[PDB]
Protein backbone atom coordinates (compact mmCIF):
# COMPACT_ATOMS: atom_id res chain seq x y z
CA UNK A 1 0.00 0.00 0.00
CA UNK A 2 1.54 3.33 -1.15
CA UNK A 3 1.27 5.80 1.75
CA UNK A 4 3.43 8.60 3.25
CA UNK A 5 6.10 6.94 5.41
CA UNK A 6 5.29 8.22 8.91
CA UNK A 7 8.05 8.16 11.55
CA UNK A 8 7.77 9.73 15.07
CA UNK A 9 9.88 10.64 18.06
CA UNK A 10 8.36 10.81 21.51
CA UNK A 11 7.07 14.25 22.48
CA UNK A 12 9.25 15.38 25.39
CA UNK A 13 8.31 16.77 28.78
CA UNK A 14 9.25 20.43 29.15
CA UNK A 15 10.11 20.45 32.90
CA UNK A 16 13.80 20.35 31.98
CA UNK A 17 15.93 21.83 29.23
CA UNK A 18 16.84 19.61 26.26
CA UNK A 19 19.59 17.11 26.99
CA UNK A 20 21.20 14.15 25.17
CA UNK A 21 18.27 11.71 25.64
CA UNK A 22 15.94 13.84 23.50
CA UNK A 23 18.64 14.58 20.95
CA UNK A 24 19.25 10.81 20.65
CA UNK A 25 15.57 9.86 20.32
CA UNK A 26 15.04 12.56 17.69
CA UNK A 27 18.25 11.63 15.86
CA UNK A 28 16.92 8.05 15.42
CA UNK A 29 13.62 9.44 14.13
CA UNK A 30 15.58 11.76 11.78
CA UNK A 31 17.82 9.01 10.35
CA UNK A 32 14.90 6.65 9.60
CA UNK A 33 13.08 9.54 7.93
CA UNK A 34 16.21 10.40 5.92
CA UNK A 35 16.81 6.81 4.74
CA UNK A 36 13.25 6.59 3.38
CA UNK A 37 13.76 9.94 1.67
CA UNK A 38 16.95 8.69 -0.05
CA UNK A 39 14.96 5.67 -1.02
CA UNK A 40 12.63 8.08 -2.90
CA UNK A 41 9.58 7.65 -0.63
CA UNK A 42 7.31 10.41 0.72
CA UNK A 43 8.17 11.01 4.36
CA UNK A 44 6.55 12.80 7.29
CA UNK A 45 8.79 12.83 10.37
CA UNK A 46 7.32 14.13 13.66
CA UNK A 47 8.79 15.40 16.96
CA UNK A 48 7.58 17.70 19.74
CA UNK A 49 6.85 18.64 23.31
CA UNK A 50 4.54 17.25 25.98
CA UNK A 51 3.43 20.39 27.77
CA UNK A 52 0.47 19.60 30.03
CA UNK A 53 0.50 17.75 33.35
CA UNK A 54 1.29 17.95 37.07
CA UNK A 55 5.03 17.56 36.54
CA UNK A 56 5.36 20.56 34.17
CA UNK A 57 3.02 22.78 36.18
CA UNK A 58 5.05 22.03 39.33
CA UNK A 59 8.31 22.76 37.44
CA UNK A 60 6.79 26.14 36.37
CA UNK A 61 5.83 26.78 40.03
CA UNK A 62 9.44 26.01 41.17
CA UNK A 63 10.80 28.47 38.59
CA UNK A 64 8.13 31.06 39.69
CA UNK A 65 6.44 31.83 36.38
CA UNK A 66 3.11 30.85 34.68
CA UNK A 67 2.78 27.44 32.96
CA UNK A 68 1.98 29.12 29.58
CA UNK A 69 5.22 31.16 29.62
CA UNK A 70 7.30 28.30 30.95
CA UNK A 71 6.13 25.84 28.28
CA UNK A 72 6.55 28.39 25.46
CA UNK A 73 10.12 29.15 26.65
CA UNK A 74 11.24 25.54 27.02
CA UNK A 75 9.49 24.46 23.79
CA UNK A 76 11.56 27.23 22.20
CA UNK A 77 14.77 25.79 23.68
CA UNK A 78 13.85 22.37 22.22
CA UNK A 79 13.15 23.95 18.79
CA UNK A 80 16.51 25.70 18.84
CA UNK A 81 18.35 22.49 19.90
CA UNK A 82 16.93 20.51 16.96
CA UNK A 83 17.80 23.29 14.48
CA UNK A 84 21.27 23.45 15.96
CA UNK A 85 21.54 19.65 15.59
CA UNK A 86 20.72 19.87 11.86
CA UNK A 87 17.80 17.45 11.74
CA UNK A 88 15.28 17.27 8.92
CA UNK A 89 12.07 16.79 10.94
CA UNK A 90 8.98 17.76 8.99
CA UNK A 91 6.96 19.19 11.91
CA UNK A 92 7.31 20.12 15.65
CA UNK A 93 4.02 19.47 17.56
CA UNK A 94 3.12 21.03 20.94
CA UNK A 95 0.29 19.63 23.07
CA UNK A 96 -0.81 23.18 24.02
CA UNK A 97 -1.76 23.58 20.33
CA UNK A 98 -5.47 24.23 19.80
CA UNK A 99 -5.85 21.69 16.93
CA UNK A 100 -4.21 19.05 19.12
CA UNK A 101 -6.76 19.71 21.88
CA UNK A 102 -9.57 19.25 19.31
CA UNK A 103 -8.21 15.82 18.32
CA UNK A 104 -7.92 14.78 21.98
CA UNK A 105 -11.59 15.72 22.55
CA UNK A 106 -12.60 13.87 19.35
CA UNK A 107 -10.76 10.73 20.45
CA UNK A 108 -12.00 10.96 24.04
CA UNK A 109 -15.60 11.28 22.82
CA UNK A 110 -15.17 8.32 20.46
CA UNK A 111 -13.92 6.13 23.34
CA UNK A 112 -16.83 7.28 25.58
CA UNK A 113 -19.46 6.67 22.85
CA UNK A 114 -18.01 3.22 22.21
CA UNK A 115 -18.66 2.27 25.94
CA UNK A 116 -14.95 2.11 26.80
CA UNK A 117 -14.76 5.03 29.28
CA UNK A 118 -16.69 4.85 32.71
CA UNK A 119 -16.72 6.85 35.97
CA UNK A 120 -14.74 5.03 38.68
CA UNK A 121 -11.87 5.46 41.20
CA UNK A 122 -8.15 5.00 41.01
CA UNK A 123 -6.65 4.15 44.44
CA UNK A 124 -2.92 3.44 44.23
CA UNK A 125 0.64 4.58 43.68
CA UNK A 126 1.62 7.20 41.09
CA UNK A 127 4.96 8.63 39.89
CA UNK A 128 4.39 12.28 38.99
CA UNK A 129 7.80 12.43 37.30
CA UNK A 130 6.87 9.43 35.05
CA UNK A 131 3.14 10.35 35.03
CA UNK A 132 2.62 6.61 35.48
CA UNK A 133 0.24 4.43 37.55
CA UNK A 134 2.23 1.78 39.45
CA UNK A 135 1.11 -1.35 41.32
CA UNK A 136 2.52 -2.19 44.82
CA UNK A 137 4.93 -4.69 43.13
CA UNK A 138 6.72 -1.70 41.37
CA UNK A 139 7.50 0.54 44.30
CA UNK A 140 10.18 0.24 46.87
CA UNK A 141 11.88 2.11 49.68
CA UNK A 142 14.07 5.16 49.10
CA UNK A 143 14.60 8.88 49.82
CA UNK A 144 13.21 12.27 48.75
CA UNK A 145 15.76 15.10 48.30
CA UNK A 146 15.27 16.18 51.92
CA UNK A 147 16.68 12.67 52.65
CA UNK A 148 13.64 11.08 54.37
CA UNK A 149 12.10 7.58 54.23
CA UNK A 150 9.72 7.63 51.23
CA UNK A 151 8.58 5.24 48.52
CA UNK A 152 10.13 5.35 45.03
CA UNK A 153 9.44 3.69 41.65
CA UNK A 154 11.20 0.42 40.71
CA UNK A 155 11.05 1.54 37.03
CA UNK A 156 12.60 4.96 37.45
CA UNK A 157 13.71 5.60 41.06
CA UNK A 158 11.52 8.73 41.30
CA UNK A 159 9.39 9.53 44.31
CA UNK A 160 5.87 8.02 44.30
CA UNK A 161 2.70 9.12 46.09
CA UNK A 162 -0.64 7.54 46.94
CA UNK A 163 -3.65 8.82 44.93
CA UNK A 164 -7.30 8.35 45.85
CA UNK A 165 -9.46 10.04 43.24
CA UNK A 166 -12.77 9.61 41.46
CA UNK A 167 -11.56 9.27 37.84
CA UNK A 168 -12.77 8.40 34.36
CA UNK A 169 -11.50 4.89 33.68
CA UNK A 170 -10.61 3.34 30.29
CA UNK A 171 -11.55 -0.37 30.07
CA UNK A 172 -8.05 -1.58 29.26
CA UNK A 173 -8.74 -5.04 30.73
CA UNK A 174 -11.29 -5.63 27.89
CA UNK A 175 -8.43 -5.38 25.35
CA UNK A 176 -6.07 -8.11 26.70
CA UNK A 177 -6.99 -10.72 24.07
CA UNK A 178 -7.02 -8.32 21.07
CA UNK A 179 -3.57 -6.96 22.08
CA UNK A 180 -2.15 -10.47 22.45
CA UNK A 181 -3.64 -11.32 19.00
CA UNK A 182 -1.94 -8.22 17.61
CA UNK A 183 1.50 -9.13 19.08
CA UNK A 184 1.37 -12.72 17.75
CA UNK A 185 0.01 -11.84 14.30
CA UNK A 186 2.75 -9.16 13.97
CA UNK A 187 5.96 -10.54 15.41
CA UNK A 188 8.13 -7.62 14.22
CA UNK A 189 5.82 -4.90 15.60
CA UNK A 190 7.97 -4.32 18.71
CA UNK A 191 11.77 -4.06 18.45
CA UNK A 192 14.11 -5.26 19.81
CA UNK A 193 12.73 -8.76 20.32
CA UNK A 194 13.49 -9.03 24.09
CA UNK A 195 11.31 -5.93 24.65
CA UNK A 196 8.57 -7.47 22.55
CA UNK A 197 8.68 -10.53 24.82
CA UNK A 198 8.55 -8.23 27.92
CA UNK A 199 5.37 -6.55 26.69
CA UNK A 200 3.73 -9.93 25.90
CA UNK A 201 4.55 -11.34 29.36
CA UNK A 202 3.01 -8.26 31.02
CA UNK A 203 -0.21 -8.42 28.97
CA UNK A 204 -0.48 -12.22 29.45
CA UNK A 205 -0.39 -11.66 33.25
CA UNK A 206 -3.52 -9.44 33.03
CA UNK A 207 -4.40 -5.77 32.60
CA UNK A 208 -6.19 -3.47 35.02
CA UNK A 209 -8.42 -0.63 33.78
CA UNK A 210 -6.58 2.63 33.25
CA UNK A 211 -7.35 5.96 34.83
CA UNK A 212 -7.69 8.47 32.00
CA UNK A 213 -8.79 11.53 33.98
CA UNK A 214 -7.64 13.33 37.09
CA UNK A 215 -9.40 15.91 39.29
CA UNK A 216 -8.53 19.44 38.08
CA UNK A 217 -7.10 20.63 41.43
CA UNK A 218 -4.45 17.87 41.34
CA UNK A 219 -3.14 19.07 37.92
CA UNK A 220 -3.00 22.77 38.91
CA UNK A 221 -5.53 23.26 36.07
CA UNK A 222 -2.80 22.64 33.47
CA UNK A 223 -4.37 20.09 31.17
CA UNK A 224 -7.13 19.51 28.64
CA UNK A 225 -10.63 19.40 30.19
CA UNK A 226 -12.69 16.24 29.77
CA UNK A 227 -15.52 16.86 27.24
CA UNK A 228 -18.79 17.48 29.09
CA UNK A 229 -17.10 17.58 32.52
CA UNK A 230 -14.83 20.56 33.36
CA UNK A 231 -14.07 19.27 36.91
CA UNK A 232 -11.87 16.57 35.36
CA UNK A 233 -8.78 16.86 33.16
CA UNK A 234 -7.54 14.38 30.52
CA UNK A 235 -4.56 12.15 31.63
CA UNK A 236 -1.42 13.72 30.27
CA UNK A 237 -0.56 10.37 28.57
CA UNK A 238 -3.81 10.08 26.52
CA UNK A 239 -3.26 13.75 25.66
CA UNK A 240 0.41 12.98 24.90
CA UNK A 241 -0.03 9.79 22.86
CA UNK A 242 -2.69 11.52 20.75
CA UNK A 243 -0.03 13.85 19.26
CA UNK A 244 0.67 11.12 16.72
CA UNK A 245 -2.93 11.20 15.50
CA UNK A 246 -2.95 15.02 15.52
CA UNK A 247 0.33 15.19 13.58
CA UNK A 248 -1.00 12.85 10.94
CA UNK A 249 -3.89 15.33 10.33
CA UNK A 250 -2.00 18.68 10.17
CA UNK A 251 -1.21 20.41 6.87
CA UNK A 252 2.10 22.26 7.17
CA UNK A 253 3.40 25.24 5.07
CA UNK A 254 6.99 25.61 3.70
CA UNK A 255 8.09 27.46 6.93
CA UNK A 256 6.95 24.55 9.20
CA UNK A 257 3.83 26.14 10.80
CA UNK A 258 0.55 24.18 11.13
CA UNK A 259 -2.12 25.73 8.84
CA UNK A 260 -5.08 23.31 8.80
CA UNK A 261 -6.41 20.26 10.70
CA UNK A 262 -8.14 17.80 8.35
CA UNK A 263 -11.22 15.84 9.46
CA UNK A 264 -10.13 12.46 8.12
CA UNK A 265 -6.60 11.05 8.65
CA UNK A 266 -6.74 9.28 5.25
CA UNK A 267 -6.58 12.65 3.48
CA UNK A 268 -2.85 13.01 4.37
CA UNK A 269 -1.92 9.28 4.09
CA UNK A 270 0.28 9.31 7.27
CA UNK A 271 -1.71 7.48 9.96
CA UNK A 272 -0.88 5.02 11.36
CA UNK A 273 2.83 5.42 12.13
CA UNK A 274 5.17 3.10 10.30
CA UNK A 275 7.79 3.57 13.07
CA UNK A 276 7.40 4.91 16.59
CA UNK A 277 10.85 5.69 18.06
CA UNK A 278 10.81 5.65 21.89
CA UNK A 279 13.09 5.12 24.86
CA UNK A 280 12.64 1.93 26.95
CA UNK A 281 11.11 4.08 29.72
CA UNK A 282 7.77 4.57 27.83
CA UNK A 283 7.25 1.16 26.29
CA UNK A 284 4.05 0.21 28.12
CA UNK A 285 2.33 3.45 27.13
CA UNK A 286 3.14 2.87 23.40
CA UNK A 287 2.75 -0.94 23.23
CA UNK A 288 -0.24 -1.46 25.56
CA UNK A 289 -2.24 1.74 26.15
CA UNK A 290 -1.84 3.34 22.73
CA UNK A 291 -2.96 0.35 20.62
CA UNK A 292 -5.85 -0.26 23.07
CA UNK A 293 -7.15 3.29 22.51
CA UNK A 294 -6.81 2.80 18.76
CA UNK A 295 -8.63 -0.55 18.91
CA UNK A 296 -11.49 1.10 20.88
CA UNK A 297 -11.72 4.00 18.43
CA UNK A 298 -11.65 1.68 15.37
CA UNK A 299 -8.36 3.31 14.24
CA UNK A 300 -5.44 1.49 12.53
CA UNK A 301 -2.50 0.35 14.66
CA UNK A 302 1.14 1.35 14.13
CA UNK A 303 3.42 -1.01 12.20
CA UNK A 304 6.52 -0.90 14.41
CA UNK A 305 7.51 0.46 17.83
CA UNK A 306 11.31 0.62 18.30
CA UNK A 307 12.49 1.05 21.91
CA UNK A 308 16.15 2.06 22.53
CA UNK A 309 18.33 1.65 25.54
CA UNK A 310 18.23 5.11 26.88
CA UNK A 311 16.11 6.64 29.51
CA UNK A 312 15.04 9.56 27.37
CA UNK A 313 14.08 11.53 30.45
CA UNK A 314 28.62 14.53 34.77
CA UNK A 315 27.42 16.68 31.82
CA UNK A 316 27.23 15.60 28.16
CA UNK A 317 26.07 18.58 26.07
CA UNK A 318 25.60 17.34 22.46
CA UNK A 319 25.78 20.85 20.96
CA UNK A 320 29.15 21.32 22.73
CA UNK A 321 30.59 17.99 21.51
CA UNK A 322 29.32 18.61 17.97
CA UNK A 323 31.27 21.92 17.92
CA UNK A 324 34.46 20.12 19.08
CA UNK A 325 34.29 16.95 16.91
CA UNK A 326 31.79 17.72 14.09
CA UNK A 327 28.00 17.34 13.84
CA UNK A 328 27.93 14.31 11.51
CA UNK A 329 30.74 12.68 13.52
CA UNK A 330 28.81 12.90 16.78
CA UNK A 331 25.68 11.55 15.10
CA UNK A 332 27.80 8.72 13.70
CA UNK A 333 29.19 7.99 17.18
CA UNK A 334 25.82 7.85 18.96
CA UNK A 335 24.31 5.56 16.34
CA UNK A 336 27.42 3.40 16.00
CA UNK A 337 28.41 3.13 19.68
CA UNK A 338 25.26 1.52 21.01
CA UNK A 339 22.47 -0.73 19.83
CA UNK A 340 19.66 -1.65 22.24
CA UNK A 341 21.44 -1.06 25.60
CA UNK A 342 23.05 1.67 27.75
CA UNK A 343 26.25 -0.44 27.45
CA UNK A 344 28.93 1.19 25.29
CA UNK A 345 31.11 4.05 26.56
CA UNK A 346 30.37 7.70 25.70
CA UNK A 347 33.85 8.94 26.49
CA UNK A 348 36.06 11.45 24.64
CA UNK A 349 38.58 8.60 24.38
CA UNK A 350 36.19 6.35 22.44
CA UNK A 351 34.67 9.25 20.47
CA UNK A 352 38.18 10.09 19.19
CA UNK A 353 38.88 6.36 18.71
CA UNK A 354 35.92 6.07 16.28
CA UNK A 355 36.42 9.48 14.64
CA UNK A 356 40.06 8.52 13.89
CA UNK A 357 39.71 4.81 13.16
CA UNK A 358 36.44 4.68 11.22
CA UNK A 359 35.63 8.17 9.91
CA UNK A 360 39.18 9.33 9.11
CA UNK A 361 41.29 6.18 8.47
CA UNK A 362 38.60 3.99 6.94
CA UNK A 363 36.22 6.42 5.15
CA UNK A 364 38.18 9.68 4.88
CA UNK A 365 41.47 8.12 3.76
CA UNK A 366 39.68 6.15 1.06
CA UNK A 367 37.96 9.24 -0.37
CA UNK A 368 41.29 11.08 -0.65
CA UNK A 369 43.04 8.08 -2.32
CA UNK A 370 40.46 7.66 -5.10
CA UNK A 371 40.27 11.46 -5.76
CA UNK A 372 43.95 12.55 -5.35
CA UNK A 373 45.83 13.97 -8.35
CA UNK A 374 48.59 11.43 -7.58
CA UNK A 375 46.44 8.34 -8.31
CA UNK A 376 43.46 9.77 -10.25
CA UNK A 377 45.57 11.82 -12.69
CA UNK A 378 42.76 12.72 -15.12
CA UNK A 379 40.32 13.81 -12.36
CA UNK A 380 37.55 11.53 -13.61
CA UNK A 381 35.77 8.20 -13.33
CA UNK A 382 37.86 5.94 -15.57
CA UNK A 383 36.42 3.26 -17.82
CA UNK A 384 37.30 -0.17 -16.36
CA UNK A 385 39.19 -2.95 -18.20
CA UNK A 386 38.62 -6.67 -17.58
CA UNK A 387 37.80 -7.71 -14.01
CA UNK A 388 39.88 -10.27 -12.09
CA UNK A 389 38.28 -12.70 -9.61
CA UNK A 390 39.52 -10.40 -6.80
CA UNK A 391 37.78 -7.42 -8.46
CA UNK A 392 34.57 -9.47 -8.65
CA UNK A 393 34.69 -10.44 -4.98
CA UNK A 394 34.75 -6.76 -4.02
CA UNK A 395 32.07 -5.88 -6.60
CA UNK A 396 29.79 -8.56 -5.15
CA UNK A 397 30.16 -7.04 -1.67
CA UNK A 398 29.22 -3.64 -3.09
CA UNK A 399 26.26 -5.11 -5.01
CA UNK A 400 24.98 -7.04 -1.99
CA UNK A 401 25.30 -4.09 0.41
CA UNK A 402 22.12 -2.12 -0.42
CA UNK A 403 19.84 -5.12 0.19
CA UNK A 404 21.56 -5.87 3.49
CA UNK A 405 21.60 -2.24 4.63
CA UNK A 406 17.92 -1.93 3.59
CA UNK A 407 16.90 -4.82 5.81
CA UNK A 408 18.81 -3.36 8.79
CA UNK A 409 17.32 0.13 8.23
CA UNK A 410 13.82 -1.38 8.05
CA UNK A 411 14.08 -3.40 11.28
CA UNK A 412 15.02 -0.74 12.31
CA UNK A 413 18.59 -1.36 13.55
CA UNK A 414 20.79 1.57 12.55
CA UNK A 415 23.94 0.29 14.30
CA UNK A 416 23.88 -2.86 12.15
CA UNK A 417 23.27 -0.81 9.00
CA UNK A 418 26.41 1.22 9.77
CA UNK A 419 28.51 -1.85 10.58
CA UNK A 420 27.38 -3.43 7.30
CA UNK A 421 28.56 -0.41 5.30
CA UNK A 422 31.86 -0.13 7.12
CA UNK A 423 32.52 -3.87 6.58
CA UNK A 424 32.45 -3.03 2.86
CA UNK A 425 34.56 0.10 3.47
CA UNK A 426 37.19 -2.06 5.28
CA UNK A 427 37.15 -4.47 2.33
CA UNK A 428 37.61 -1.65 -0.21
CA UNK A 429 40.60 -0.36 1.75
CA UNK A 430 42.12 -3.85 1.86
CA UNK A 431 41.64 -4.11 -1.92
CA UNK A 432 43.33 -0.73 -2.51
CA UNK A 433 46.26 -1.73 -0.28
CA UNK A 434 46.50 -5.06 -2.12
CA UNK A 435 46.36 -3.44 -5.60
CA UNK A 436 48.56 -0.42 -4.71
CA UNK A 437 47.17 1.99 -7.39
CA UNK A 438 49.91 4.54 -6.54
CA UNK A 439 52.37 2.00 -8.06
CA UNK A 440 50.03 1.26 -11.00
CA UNK A 441 50.15 4.84 -12.40
CA UNK A 442 53.67 4.08 -13.73
CA UNK A 443 53.52 0.24 -14.10
CA UNK A 444 50.06 -0.61 -15.48
CA UNK A 445 47.63 2.23 -16.50
CA UNK A 446 45.06 -0.24 -17.95
CA UNK A 447 44.86 -2.01 -14.58
CA UNK A 448 44.65 1.29 -12.64
CA UNK A 449 41.47 2.20 -14.56
CA UNK A 450 39.79 -0.96 -13.25
CA UNK A 451 41.06 -0.55 -9.66
CA UNK A 452 40.18 3.11 -9.49
CA UNK A 453 36.72 2.65 -10.99
CA UNK A 454 35.85 -0.06 -8.47
CA UNK A 455 37.13 2.07 -5.59
CA UNK A 456 35.14 5.12 -6.73
CA UNK A 457 31.96 3.08 -7.14
CA UNK A 458 32.45 1.42 -3.76
CA UNK A 459 32.90 4.82 -2.12
CA UNK A 460 29.77 6.19 -3.83
CA UNK A 461 27.50 3.28 -2.89
CA UNK A 462 28.75 3.12 0.70
CA UNK A 463 28.40 6.92 0.99
CA UNK A 464 24.86 6.85 -0.38
CA UNK A 465 23.81 4.26 2.20
CA UNK A 466 25.61 6.34 4.89
CA UNK A 467 23.93 9.61 3.82
CA UNK A 468 21.19 9.35 6.50
CA UNK A 469 23.95 9.09 9.18
CA UNK A 470 26.33 11.69 7.64
CA UNK A 471 23.99 14.06 5.77
CA UNK A 472 26.49 16.92 5.36
CA UNK A 473 29.69 14.90 4.85
CA UNK A 474 27.95 12.70 2.24
CA UNK A 475 27.31 15.87 0.20
CA UNK A 476 30.98 16.81 0.56
CA UNK A 477 31.98 13.28 -0.57
CA UNK A 478 29.61 13.30 -3.53
CA UNK A 479 30.92 16.77 -4.59
CA UNK A 480 34.52 15.48 -4.52
CA UNK A 481 33.48 12.41 -6.52
CA UNK A 482 31.56 14.67 -8.92
CA UNK A 483 28.33 12.68 -8.58
CA UNK A 484 25.41 14.44 -10.29
CA UNK A 485 22.53 15.41 -7.90
CA UNK A 486 20.18 12.95 -9.60
CA UNK A 487 22.51 10.02 -8.63
CA UNK A 488 22.50 10.89 -4.93
CA UNK A 489 19.04 9.56 -4.49
CA UNK A 490 16.67 6.76 -5.32
CA UNK A 491 16.73 3.01 -5.35
CA UNK A 492 17.89 3.09 -8.88
CA UNK A 493 21.19 4.56 -7.64
CA UNK A 494 21.78 1.77 -5.13
CA UNK A 495 22.75 -0.34 -8.20
CA UNK A 496 26.39 -0.83 -9.18
CA UNK A 497 27.55 1.27 -12.16
CA UNK A 498 24.95 4.07 -11.92
CA UNK A 499 27.50 6.84 -12.41
CA UNK A 500 29.08 6.41 -15.86
CA UNK A 501 32.81 6.60 -16.77
CA UNK A 502 33.93 10.05 -17.94
CA UNK A 503 32.16 11.82 -15.07
CA UNK A 504 34.52 14.56 -13.84
CA UNK A 505 35.51 14.97 -10.19
CA UNK A 506 34.71 18.16 -8.31
CA UNK A 507 37.38 20.81 -7.81
CA UNK A 508 40.00 20.23 -5.18
CA UNK A 509 40.48 22.49 -2.22
CA UNK A 510 40.88 20.32 2.75
CA UNK A 511 40.01 17.27 4.79
CA UNK A 512 36.75 15.44 5.49
CA UNK A 513 37.47 14.33 9.04
CA UNK A 514 40.59 15.73 10.70
CA UNK A 515 42.28 13.30 13.11
CA UNK A 516 42.57 14.29 16.72
CA UNK A 517 45.21 13.74 19.26
CA UNK A 518 45.04 11.06 21.80
C1 LIG B 1 3.51 10.36 23.69
S1 LIG B 1 5.26 10.24 24.02
C2 LIG B 1 5.36 11.02 25.64
C3 LIG B 1 6.78 11.07 26.19
C4 LIG B 1 6.90 11.73 27.56
N1 LIG B 1 6.43 13.11 27.51
C5 LIG B 1 8.34 11.66 28.05
O1 LIG B 1 8.98 12.75 28.18
O2 LIG B 1 8.82 10.51 28.30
Amino acid sequence: VEKVFFVTSPIYYVNAAPHIGHVYSTLITDVIGRYHRVKGERVFALTGTDEHGQKVAEAAKQKQVSPYDFTTAVAGEFKKCFEQMDYSIDYFIRTTNEQHKAVVKELWTKLEQKGDIYLGRYEGWYSISDESFLTPQNITDGVDKDGNPCKVSLESGHVVTWVSEENYMFRLSAFRERLLEWYHANPGCIVPEFRRREVIRAVEKGLPDLSVSRARATLHNWAIPVPGNPDHCVYVWLDALTNYLTGSRLRVDESGKEVSLVDDFNELERFPADVHVIGKDILKFHAIYWPAFLLSAGLPLPKKIVAHGWWTKNVFDPVEKAEEFGYDALKYFLLRESGFSDDGDYSDKNMIARLNGELADTLGNLVMRCTSAKINVNGEWPSPAAYTEEDESLIQLIKDLPGTADHYYLIPDIQKAIIAVFDVLRAINAYVTDMAPWKLVKTDPERLRTVLYITLEGVRVTTLLLSPILPRKSVVIFDMLGVPEVHRKGIENFEFGAVPPGTRLGPAVEVLFSKRST
